[PDB]
């Protein structure tokens, strides 16, 4: 039991650590988006640009959950990191179709998250979650939202020409 | 039989002086597609600027070809550098379509070099060859690659709307 | 088949697949070990700072790859990235030694895919791996050696006062 | 019939593809002087930095008639371009002579060429002649003949001390 | 046995020895030839700074061999370094002339280093030789060749004018 | 028999030639201690870099007395330079001994010389010994000592320790 320990639950420590394996899957597999878009046959810049960006910043929450875990005295245990559940993400529509998806299975595991810290009366660990985890996500699942819809609404996937000029006058 | 001359194999001396026709014939190529741009009834501006740009680097290749020729202590013989294939490229698709087609058998030769300096054990050859020319053709070649993925994706050459917009949005 | 695709073995794709699985893996080690050196109870803020930056390097070489995979005109498939062999790292001087190990593990797996490459007679392929991977390899085998012999004869992993100093001197 | 064409004979047009495939050989006539001083046994590198601007001016010349000949709604016919008379230019006098010679040749073309712009009664054409060719023309014979003379009054082709010294101090 | 050492045979070990102790001795044959030209009675500046600065360059690729040697985990063997094997090195031109001769035996011997590295398949080892020597050389060599056949068609070594006016021209 | 020679005796022209060799060897000693501080299995940069500076230091003094026997009218007459005595020099501790010796050494020859030059009637030669190479000599001589001194009273060569924080605070 570390020198540091104080009000932090055993189950907090291990959902910790099931929270920094979710967050290095979505890196994962927004890194698999993002190279999918960069293929000669589907070639589009900013949806890749968009993609590895979002893979960066899963990346840096793993990170900061990781910090997070020694700030508190836990132990950080690392597991095996799926792959993602495609290799071919079929357009751009499908993409933001399933990036949606994704990061609203990572809000409902932080929620839960959340939720557990509460019931353990853990104010610094909620507090922890609020700030710089549960409007980040929030805002993210608002900006992949708009980008399915206007990318139906310019008649995507049907229309290539849609996601050209979605690429260009959205994401670039 | 120069001086400066050192393990330079006279069929390697010959190669080159074929690559620097071939060079000096896709620089032509490139011109004829640039100013089929610049015709008042096609009037695709950046199209136009970007095959003349190419047209300016392969000059640069047989330039600098030239330049290794001389620095081994090779002979240039230059040779009558045939007309392009077609006089009228179609379109932009049928072009950059075009452009792969030649980019690629302008690798091919380069590799065909490269393999014949790796038999006649002429390492400072291969590396003049690996360090100018195949990363710069493998780069030109994906480059086009998404060009042409873009514009069938976009509607074309149905679409002479697609083609238009390619030009702005990609080629500008 | 991809139209840029052009002297590109499957073997070399396959091949690159798994360097790519390999980098990440080598990845996730250098994540281990630098939030290894954030416990309260190791508290070495330089070895977590180093072995960080390895983490990040590390992924940037998987990224680069990718992207050599596309521009060939291979298709990535990737693959479940395993944890690390440990949890606890157990010394500065220990996560050096294994870190060594590591490397040299990554540079067999590099020069066996230069050995292919050749075999192949994929020359392109040679040279970004020679360019952008082998004299890196070289470059942290041996700044990883200088580092495990400072810590060696400083007196680790027996004193803690060498690991301090070292974090200190060297890495800061 | 283009749509611009206005006041633009046929047999104007025809000329036009004339003197660009004339401008272009004059081009590579300029080209293969330049890289024979760049040889190891002849060592002028001001004469090749000198015949080097010539052959790229030509160009420039060259791809002003192709702009030209789409302004007036004329149509390009590129031809194959023949290989210059020698492999070997002699000397820096002689190779200036060949090229006041050229020159002297590139002239008479385009002064047959405004004579038929002046029957055609084409002023356009007559003033895009005068104001972009005669002129330079007219300079780089001088310019030419200034050299040549120099370089006979200075002892060349018996003496290589006068080249290389007019190499360093004219060229230079 | 260096625990950095990976994929590099002792013969290749052998041979960085020879390479650094003939890089030494190049050095010291330009050192030599430097202060023959600072001497009263030969009296060439430019020429002296010229074969002092070759001087230097050498030394580098000797040092530059030095930390290879070290980088792979091998190990330094220094050997006496051979006086030069003239005292008064003559003319301007003659100097030039055996520096040409040494610059193609350092080739030479360069050459059959990399040879050598491709017959143990150290990739490593021939992009260092490629990179840092193998086009220093061509270089070098040519540049020589250049020099030798400007002194030569001024009239050198028949005319210390000559050398005079090339020490000024070319190396000033 | 030099125009400029003046109250230059052949036994300081021949005393000079042996202080030439003297200071190009003491160079090649310092060469061989840096690289063998750039070991991997000593791994001491600043070591390694102080006595890569000494190493450039000797050749400056070797070339500045090369400079002198042409301003006096003597001729240079370059010997063998044999390798150093040891290959592997053991320690910073020893090492620094070493250097101090051979400093020692190389004042010795100094002095000797500053002596015959006194006999001869030499004031200029003298004086350029005096303001060039006798207080250099001493100031060498005394930090080497100091350095001596201080990793002995660190506890080297014992403590690996000593070794490394002095390389640290003091030659960094
Ligand atoms: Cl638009
Ligand atoms: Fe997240
Ligand atoms: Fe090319
Ligand atoms: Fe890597
Ligand atoms: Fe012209
Ligand atoms: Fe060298
Ligand atoms: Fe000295
Ligand atoms: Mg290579
Ligand atoms: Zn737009």
């Amino acid at each position: 039991t570390s020198q540091v320990r104080q009000n932090y639950h055993q189950d907090s420590e291990k959902a910790i650590n099931r929270q920094i394996r979710l967050e290095l899957y979505a890196s994962y597999v927004y890194l698999s988006m993002s190279y999918y878009f960069d293929r000669d046959d589907v070639a589009l810049k900013n949806f890749a640009k968009y993609f590895l960006h979002q893979s960066h910043e899963e990346r840096e929450h793993a990170e900061k959950l990781m910090k997070l875990q020694n700030q508190r005295g836990g132990r950080i245990f690392l597991q095996d990191i799926q792959k993602p559940d495609k290799d071919d993400w079929e357009s751009g529509l499908r993409a933001m179709e399933k990036a949606l998806k994704l990061e609203k299975k990572v809000n409902q595991s932080l929620l839960e998250l959340h939720k557990l810290a509460t019931k353990k009366n853990d104010p610094h660990l909620c507090d922890f979650i609020e700030t710089h985890y549960l409007n980040e996500q929030v805002k993210a699942i608002k900006e992949l939202g708009d980008h399915v819809t206007n990318l139906r609404k310019m008649g995507a996937p049907r229309s290539g020409l849609a996601e050209y000029l979605f690429d260009k006058h959205t994401l670039g």
